[PDB]
């Protein structure tokens, strides 16, 4: 079957794993559990297509920069995740977009900008600023909460559709 190699990237603690585990296993993980590199494979049906989601949940930490070029090369589509109550993680986003474009020799890599933790009241990144950054990249902006599941399927399925239309 058709396989979609998805990679989730972004600063430490923004919710990459909580998003991925919500999509694949339908629960919100509240605990502290830093990732090194996890892979998730799930057979699903998206818009009637039978397909394999091959998802790589990556580390936010700098100390594993050596793994990054390799997974960026293999990935077909990226979720670039920040948290809406962490301005630094938003400010960091362009670093991920820049390294992916360089390693993939492409200025149009399938990608979704994901503003996670939108269930939280104490927002410090306004949606408009994030929507403007996404527009500047020519990619969708989607807000998510791994806690309530708001936007989760949307973010991952939109990324699949970006790959289909690439
Ligand atoms: N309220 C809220 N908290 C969230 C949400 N997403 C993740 N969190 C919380 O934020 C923390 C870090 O989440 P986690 O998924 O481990 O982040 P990560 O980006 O995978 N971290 P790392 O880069 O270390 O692997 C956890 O306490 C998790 O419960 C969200 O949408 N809402
Ligand atoms: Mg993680």
């Amino acid at each position: 079957m058709t396989e979609y190699k998805l990679v989730v990237v972004g600063a430490g603690g923004v919710g990459k794993s909580a998003l991925t585990i919500q999509l694949i296993q339908n629960h919100f993980v509240d605990e502290y559990d830093p990732t090194i590199e996890d892979s998730y494979r799930k057979q699903v049906v998206i818009d009637g297509e039978t397909c394999l989601l091959d998802i790589l949940d990556t580390a936010g930490q700098e100390e594993y920069s050596a793994m990054r070029d390799q997974y960026m090369r293999t990935g077909e589509g990226f979720l670039c995740v920040f948290a809406i109550n962490n301005t630094k993680s938003f400010e960091d986003i362009h670093q991920y977009r820049e390294q992916i474009k360089r390693v993939k020799d492409s200025d149009d890599v399938p990608m979704v900008l994901v503003g996670n933790k939108c269930d939280l009241a104490a927002r410090t990144v306004e949606s408009r600023q994030a929507q403007d950054l996404a527009r500047s990249y020519g990619i969708p902006y989607i807000e998510t909460s791994a806690k309530t599941r708001q936007g989760v399927e949307d973010a991952f399925y939109t990324l699949v559709r970006e790959i289909r239309q690439h």
